[PDB]
């Protein structure tokens, strides 16, 4: 009966925090004063229970509550948003993070910032997009880049390093593209296996730009004074549900984020959890 919800780190849509010592999950309030929603999650830490909260987790409690259906999280096994890949050293293709969890069975849906792209529908079907946002260019306040067509960055160099993560529909967005195989090449070479990770190299001066999505890296720049974003967004997409073909659940999921759309959720959702206070961390 219940349904299986996979999703994965990812601030500001996914937090995940360790229980309190008796398993509960901190009690916290939002920039309005309501209780923050915890949801557990279970998942590698050794896989234990987790507190899960964020623009995502109040998604799926709204989808939850209007759509009439139980369910239980867990983050994803392998940490990964998800690519098809060759497995086991043979010519047999299967696909990793989410996406693989969704079509084995592991999940019966993606409630995470997932992107919404044509590889990937070709095996799963997607809701009409909860939120509209695209890639940009995270580096540290100082570093001096124009966008994704800077010399740097075009004509690739050890003295100035870039990456996005591994594994995710940015690697793919670079991969399928032969005017880009010279970016591709490079970053090849440094991709990380989450966005927190590379985002914290460039605060150490360890990464130099971290190519990924502008609903993440415009919040994290927005909190974090010593890094900052390169602007104009290079590139246009959308976040939005994932089920499989065929599934029961896509007409209603749709309808469900229509009317986020219409009638001030979602916005009040950004205000909540992307837009409400200076940077501080």
């Amino acid at each position: 009966t219940r349904l299986k919800i996979v999703t994965i780190h990812q601030e500001p849509f996914v937090y995940v925090k360790p229980t309190m010592s008796d398993g509960t999950c901190k009690e916290e309030f939002t920039v309005n004063g309501d209780p923050v929603k915890k949801v557990i999650c279970t998942g590698p830490n050794h896989t234990v229970p987790q507190c899960c909260y964020g623009f995502c987790i109040d998604l799926l409690i709204k989808l939850a509550r209007t759509m009439n259906f139980t369910y239980e999280v867990h983050l994803v096994a392998d940490g990964k948003f998800g690519t098809q890949e060759r497995v086991n050293n043979s010519n047999k293709k299967e696909w990793n993070g989410m996406m693989g969890e969704l079509l084995s069975g592991q999940a019966d849906m993606i409630v995470a910032p997932l992107t919404i792209n044509n590889e990937r529908a070709q095996y799963i079907e997607f809701s009409k997009p909860f939120k509209y946002q695209g890639l940009t260019i995270l580096v540290k306040k100082g570093t001096r880049i124009t966008g994704i067509n800077d010399p740097r960055l075009r004509n690739p160099s050890d003295k100035f390093i870039y990456a996005t993560v591994k594994q995710s529909s940015v690697d793919i967005y670079f991969r399928r593209q032969v005017e880009l195989s010279t970016m591709y090449r490079h970053m090849e070479k440094h991709n990380y296996e989450s966005a927190a990770e590379a985002i914290q190299a460039v605060r150490d001066n360890k990464l130099h730009a971290f190519i990924w999505d502008s609903a993440v890296l415009e919040f994290e720049a927005s909190q974090k004074c010593d890094l900052v974003t390169t602007g104009e967004l290079f590139f246009r997409s959308g976040f939005g549900i994932g089920m499989r073909k065929d599934s029961p659940w896509k007409q209603n999921v749709s309808l469900s984020i229509l009317k986020s759309h219409e009638n001030g959720f979602m916005e009040d959702l950004d205000k909540t959890w992307v837009r409400y206070q200076e940077c501080d961390s």
